[PDB]
């Protein structure tokens, strides 16, 4: 599917990619050291090292995919998230899709779909004023996750 990013969204993901490449270099060094180690009680350490390297590689592949196919949108384009806005989000690393609607505190209900999020909550305040293409780190009921804003509507 097409990928739209604002200049800020692209910037955030590229910075994240740079950090992930750093982690990959470190993870690779660790793996190499263990492969050349002379004291091997068992392979638990090697397996963990390979698992971490793979975890990082998967994130890098997802980031490179999104960044390489992204179309950079013009600033101040489309709708902007406010009270009443229904927002479609997509995790750039997992592809998971989630939708939410920013509502007044008294209308909040995290069990609905879209999730009715209070504009006064950490997630709500983090969404206010953003546009399609922006990339945000949100405090969801499942924890902290990164999402790209895919659509905004009534």
């Amino acid at each position: 599917r097409e990928v739209k990013l604002t200049k800020a969204g692209y910037e955030r993901l590229m910075q994240q990619l740079e950090r992930e490449r750093e982690r990959l270099q470190e993870a690779t060094k660790i793996l190499q050291e263990l492969m050349e180690s002379s004291d091997d009680y068992d392979d638990s350490g090697l397996e963990a090292a390979k698992q971490e390297k793979a975890r990082i590689e998967a994130r890098i592949d997802s980031l490179e995919d999104i960044l390489s196919r992204a179309v950079i949108l013009e600033e101040g384009s489309g709708e902007v998230i406010g009270l009443g806005s229904v927002v479609e989000l997509e995790d750039p690393l997992s592809g998971e899709r989630l939708s939410v609607q920013v509502v007044s505190p008294a209308e909040a209900n995290v069990l609905d779909t879209p999730m009715k999020i209070s504009d006064a909550s950490p997630m709500g305040k983090a969404l206010l004023g953003h546009r399609v293409g922006d990339v945000l780190s949100l405090d969801t009921p499942k924890g902290k996750r990164e999402f790209r804003v895919v659509a905004i509507h009534g």
